[PDB]
């Protein structure tokens, strides 16, 4: 093979549905997958072809699209880029090994399993505080750690965390360790230091939630991108580049607009279609 | 027991998720119910997940909810309920045209999902019916794909954004219709049932002409099921909420399409319900 219509790289809903639409367009189209809900088994179906490597780099030559992986170069006449993002992470001791265990990345997702216990969120931006205000509706207590000697939220978010008794707001604190239990292994207490007396403090805690900053999968490409990596497209989620797409959360979108991975999924399988019928 | 901590109204996804999180706050609730465009089954696991989770669902329908000293009544055909606090969650669904044959031919031609339905009318005639940028911007959507468009306004200029419009104009596949109204829909006599033309009218010379065509989209405003509350609304009746899904009624809260709300997608539409069940949480325990 190694030619291609349509290459999607990212096995999301955004990628998957743009897999499902294409095929249903009639173009030749592979999913490249970085590794293995329903709806990958409902797109196996469609009859998508999915290949389990990771992207390196993406190069445009003539109206050409050479996708260089670890299997060898591909080509294709156009790209969906659909890698999703990751929350940034604090790079701390227990943080990746106490994830699902009390350490999480959603308030909203582990809201009802901390009824009535003690919390902690670390982060300064409107992320951080309004699901430190959101825990504390649900929460005994909420500790909201930041590394400025301010917070980065809105005006209006920080006078409702003063307002909130159960929220304690630590500043000037970066966290050096989350520790677990004795089995079952969980979140136990976190360590903090002050940022400038590099004095020790340990706070007792049945769960951290982490908030500071999104990361999106976007450094092989080399489109234009908005300050922190997220790939500027017009309403055909086609980027600076004629030919390649962005489609899900690794694209540029407002704050107040949430995820529209099938949405975008979708529109980019169909303006790339265009593309292609014309070349 | 004609007593609950929660009522919700509503069985969408927003509905029972708000159902779900409540039972893990571990609160008395109870659904009333009346009876992802990638095409799944999707919305029944809710229902399972939800049966498994514990949560109460009742078929009703509710006439009014009124507050009276923190208690919230339901009144429905099936009599009275009482709660403590109360979820809207009844969604909404796109207006319909109102012309012979609209009702006869969805899911066979009529659709109000341009992105839903692309694939299909691939290489195909099709026409769209609206002003907006809704309409406009899935015209031009659909005309990547379909042979011919047709875009259908009753009015003397399209209400869209002018950058929407300038596309239209070329684009060579999509024919603006201005000053026309749609007397009817019809559908083939032979072979498979499904769209195959529709009338137009002008409005200013009643001259009349069929259009052959595969497919009708139709956009006309959106419809939120919301005439039997009356808490704040927007003109559009769409329910007014805070951050925290909370309408102007203390203790009664929203989520999903019936509330005013950016966007009108899925994930939205759990996360309302999520927020909206740990909101009323939040409100039952102070008091």
């Amino acid at each position: 093979a190694s030619m291609y219509d349509l290459i999607i790289i990212g096995g999301g809903p955004a990628g998957l549905t743009a897999g499902i639409y294409a095929v249903r367009y009639g173009l030749d189209t592979l999913i490249l997958e970085r590794n293995e809900e329903r709806f990958r088994t409902h797109a196996q179906e469609v009859g998508v072809k999915t290949t389990i490597t990771e992207v390196l780099s993406v190069r445009s030559e003539g109206t050409k699209k050479i996708i260089t992986t670890d299997s060898g170069d591909l080509e294709a006449k156009a790209v969906i880029i659909a890698t999703g993002a990751n929350p940034k992470h604090l790079g701390v001791p227990g943080e990746k090994e106490l994830i699902s265990k009390g350490v999480s990345y959603c308030a909203i997702c582990d809201g009802p399993f901390f009824r009535n216990k003690i919390v902690a969120v670390v982060g300064g931006g409107n992320s951080a505080v309004t699901d430190a205000l959101f825990l504390s509706k649900v929460a005994q207590k909420v500790y909201l750690v930041h590394r400025r000697d301010h917070l980065k939220a809105a005006r209006v978010l920080q006078d409702r965390v003063d307002g909130t008794p159960n929220i304690e707001l630590i500043l000037n604190s970066h966290v050096l360790e989350i520790v677990g239990t004795e089995g079952i292994k969980k979140v136990e207490k976190i360590i903090l230091e002050d940022v400038n007396s590099r004095e020790t403090r340990e706070l007792s805690t049945n769960g951290v939630f982490i908030y500071v900053g999104i990361h999106p999968n976007t450094e092989f490409v080399d489109v234009e991108k908005d300050e922190g990596g997220f790939i500027k497209t017009d309403r055909w989620m086609e980027t600076s580049e004629k030919g390649i797409y962005a489609a899900g959360d690794c694209r540029d979108t407002p704050i107040w607009q949430l995820v529209t991975a099938v949405r975008d999924g979708a529109i980019a399988a169909t303006a790339a279609y265009e593309y292609i019928e014309k070349i």
